[PDB]
């Protein structure tokens, strides 16, 4: 309710609270019951800088309100019954940079009730009746960068309305969800200048939209956004007044877009951010996108038609500035020789779910990415059952490779990563099944992050480990795959790794004494070992010295199984551990001789769920159970 803010939110007043502090320069008094703001009531308060009446039942305004509060900086009367202005109501709040007027059905505005708001910043009509954007009759509001009036009445544009914006710079000018049918010749020239528009769920079409472009030649434009206009088809025509603009940001998404007309974009070559997300374009020509030579970012999320898209081959040839393309969630049938040629500066694809499927990744898949420096690769969702050899050595500046989600069930040859030469990440989680040999991993040495959860993973006990060649290898994960058999030398020389996934596997065995051969110290030589996750594995033994070389040992996971007996000194070499896991065990006891050093250096204890007997209070630091002790 304080600090030196003061909320008074949802609190059913009907009057302003009398006895606050002095102190304060913020007073919330959104979502009340307040029916008018008396100019006495603020007194006190000579020091807000911030008024929030929002939701409340506010008819008018007492123009002494603002002598009292010579202060006030942002006033907010959103959602109230405000619907009258005079130029009486803001006539003495000089010092405004944000008013925000949203929702007060005023349906119309008479003579220059905003004059006096020379610092004001952001002005807020949006919600309204509005029918015009005339605001006043004599230049003003010079220092306005802000004018949202999306959700009115305005059916058209005219130079007149807009001129009291001569010498304001509007950075932003929201006309979205108005029913504007002409731009009269000359409307965005009133204002001083223009750097972003908003025309967003405003039915234009390419015929209007053309006449738009029009109006907008020569104006400092930068950022214009159509999204929802019912921009059913572009051509060579559509955005030829832009030509005279320097745009770099066009947003053209969820438009229903079927046709892009060859070289529909040609006048825009500053173009460097283009949204094009949620249409349905049925076919993209070769010259769809010609001109776009500028263009750092693309966005064609969910942009072609469902159910087939056609895009000719070259379709990114001119995008010699593309640096992240997504094109995630489309039909597309598959990757051609010449998808992507020409693109020779992406760093960054998303392909997730891209295609109807891309059923095998094959030695040509790729080609046409050769030239571009591309460094991640999203493979997501394709359905992909088959990677056959050399399918992305086309790719030696590839970083990050994502795999997951996908239906691969193969053996690992290895040979499925030549050419990858600086790969730091293999994301393969969720495939149908991976059979691994010791080579499956030997062409990327330089790998650091793999993940292969709930692959149904087959053969990590291969004679030299398939991870032996890993030695920068940080992350592992296994986690998932019902794996029983390790042998001991599975992760030696992985000195660096730091994060190890082994639950949900079935390798109770290796640690009950009664293995033949005695029990599987896989985790020895792990000395950088930060994360060990071995949760539900039906342990009911640790041998003593499995946890020995964990000296940096930070967070172990050891939470659902079925332990209860750990013998004195396994935890003697846990010098590092921050947070011990053991929820939901068969554990009875918990004794000094083995839990003394494990619990020394502790910010984080869940032993939650177990059968407690002969036990030892808690002194310094988080254990998250009250009812679950
Ligand atoms: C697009 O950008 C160019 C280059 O930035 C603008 O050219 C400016 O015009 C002035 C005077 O005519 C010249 O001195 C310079 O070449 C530019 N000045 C600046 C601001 O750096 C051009 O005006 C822009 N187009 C539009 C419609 O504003
Ligand atoms: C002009 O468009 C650009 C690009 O969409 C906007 O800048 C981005 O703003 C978002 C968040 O609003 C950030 O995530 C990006 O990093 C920004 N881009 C860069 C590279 O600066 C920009 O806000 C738009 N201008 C206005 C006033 O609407
Ligand atoms: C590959 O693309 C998918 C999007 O299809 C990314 O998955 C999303 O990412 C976050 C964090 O992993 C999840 O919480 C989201 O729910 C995922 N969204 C969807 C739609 O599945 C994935 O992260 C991308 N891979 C990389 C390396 O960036
Ligand atoms: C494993 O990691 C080390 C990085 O610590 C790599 O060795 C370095 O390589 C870089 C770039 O080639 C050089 O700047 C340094 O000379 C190397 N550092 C040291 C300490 O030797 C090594 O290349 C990685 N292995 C692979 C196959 O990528
Ligand atoms: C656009 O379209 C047609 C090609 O069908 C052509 O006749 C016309 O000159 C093209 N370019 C412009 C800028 O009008
Ligand atoms: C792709 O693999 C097949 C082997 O089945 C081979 O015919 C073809 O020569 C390979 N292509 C390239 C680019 O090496
Ligand atoms: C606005 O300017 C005037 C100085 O003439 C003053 O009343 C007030 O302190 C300023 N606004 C602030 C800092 O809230
Ligand atoms: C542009 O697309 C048209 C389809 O409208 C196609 O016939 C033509 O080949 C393309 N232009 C060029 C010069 O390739």
């Amino acid at each position: 309710v304080s600090h030196e803010v003061a909320d008074c939110s949802h609190l059913k007043l009907t009057q302003v609270p009398d006895d606050l502090p002095t102190n304060i320069t913020v007073l919330n008094l959104t979502h009340n019951q307040l029916r008018r703001l008396p100019a006495a009531n603020f007194t006190r308060y000579s020091q807000l800088t911030s008024l929030d009446v929002g939701f409340n039942t506010i008819s008018k305004l007492e123009p002494e309100l603002c002598q009292k509060l010579p202060m006030l900086k942002v006033l907010n009367l959103q959602h109230n019954e405000l619907s009258q202005l005079s130029d009486k109501t803001f006539a003495f709040c000089t010092n405004l940079t944000e008013l925000h007027l949203m929702s007060n059905s005023i349906q119309k505005i008479k003579n220059n009730p905003f004059v006096k708001q020379k610092n004001l910043i952001t002005l807020d009509l949006s919600h309204n009746g509005l029918s015009s954007t005339k605001l006043g009759t004599q230049v003003q509001l010079e220092n306005l960068q802000e004018l949202l009036l999306s959700n009115n009445k305005i059916q058209a544009l005219k130079s007149e309305e807009l001129d009291i914006f001569a010498n304001s710079s509007l950075k932003k000018l929201e006309l979205s969800s108005n029913q504007i049918k002409e731009f009269s010749p000359g409307c965005f020239h009133a204002i001083g200048r223009l750097f972003g528009l908003f025309l967003n769920n405003v039915q234009l079409g390419p015929s209007l939209t053309e006449k738009l472009c029009l109006e907008l030649a020569n104006t400092s434009i930068r950022n214009l956004s159509l999204s929802n206009s019912q921009l059913s088809t572009t051509s060579n025509t559509t955005f030829l007044g832009l030509k005279w603009t320097n745009l770099t940001m066009l947003d053209l998404s969820y438009n229903n877009l079927n046709v892009v007309g060859n070289d529909s974009f040609a006048w825009l070559p500053q173009l460097e951010y283009f949204f094009l997300e949620y249409n349905n374009i049925q076919h993209l020509f070769s010259h769809s996108l010609h001109g776009l030579f500028n263009v750092r970012y693309l966005n064609l999320k969910r942009s072609f038609t469902k159910q087939l898209p056609k895009i000719d081959d070259f379709s990114f040839q001119w995008l010699k500035c593309l640096e992240h393309l997504n094109m995630e969630d489309n039909d597309i049938p598959g990757i051609k020789s010449n998808m992507f040629t020409g693109l020779i500066n992406l760093k960054y694809l998303s392909l997730s779910n891209s295609f109807t499927s891309l059923r095998t990744l094959t030695n040509e898949t790729f080609v046409s990415l050769a030239h571009s420096p591309l460094h991640i690769l999203n493979l997501t969702k394709n359905k992909i059952s088959k990677i056959e050899s050399d399918a992305f050595s086309w790719l030696g500046h590839l970083e990050v490779l994502d795999l997951g989600l996908n239906e691969i069930g193969q053996e690992l040859t290895g040979q499925e990563w030549r050419g990858l030469e600086n790969i730091f990440e293999i994301y393969l989680s969720y495939n149908k099944y991976l059979q691994l040999t010791r080579n499956s991993f030997a062409l990327v040495p330089s790998l650091q992050r793999l993940m292969l959860r709930r692959v149904a993973l087959k053969n990590v006990d291969s004679s030299p480990s398939p991870f032996q060649p890993l030695r920068n290898l940080t992350i592992l994960d296994l986690s998932n795959n019902n794996i029983a058999n390790i042998n001991d030398d599975m992760l030696e020389g992985l000195e660096k790794l730091e994060i190890l996934d082994l639950q949900h596997n079935n390798l109770a065995r290796l640690w009950k004494h009664a293995n033949p051969g005695g029990p599987i110290y896989f985790l020895k030589g792990l000395s950088h070992l930060h994360i060990l996750n071995l949760e539900s594995n039906g342990f009911d033994e640790i041998p003593v010295e499995v946890f020995k070389d964990l000296f940096e040992l930070k967070i172990i996971d050891l939470g659902l199984n079925n332990l209860n007996t750990l013998p004195a000194s396994v935890f003697n070499n846990q010098v590092s551990l921050k947070s011990l896991n053991l929820q939901k065990n068969l554990i009875t006891s918990v004794e000094k001789k083995v839990f003394g050093p494990a619990f020394r250096n502790l910010t984080e204890l869940d032993m939650r769920f177990n059968p407690f007997d002969c036990t030892c209070e808690s002194i310094a630091w988080f254990v998250n159970w009250i009812n679950e002790t």
